[PDB]
């Protein structure tokens, strides 16, 4: 559950991220402007400035830029998100 393997497309601007889940699928939604039950790390991605939307389905999620963008720019503020630190907060 922190990226593990990318994939090819004829395009370069959205690319699919691959869980360590498979088959079945987990959560499915989309997140245009944040706001969607989905993890607050995530809500960084689409403030993250570069970045234009994200699409979760099935075992993975296509995340799409701006071709103004770049992916080694919003790449260094994605792997925060799976990279952080993971507890409960609460003392």
């Amino acid at each position: 559950m922190k990226i593990i393997s990318i994939s090819e497309t004829p395009n370069h601007n959205t690319m699919k991220i691959t869980l360590s889940e498979s088959r079945e699928g987990m959560t499915s939604d989309t997140y245009t402007k944040v706001d969607d039950s989905q993890p607050a790390f995530i809500n960084d991605i689409l403030k993250v400035e570069g970045v234009k939307s994200i699409f979760h389905v099935m075992d993975f999620i296509s995340v799409d830029k701006e071709n103004d963008a770049n992916w080694e720019t919003v790449l260094p503020k994605v792997e925060a998100v799976f990279e952080l630190e993971h507890h409960h907060h609460h003392h």
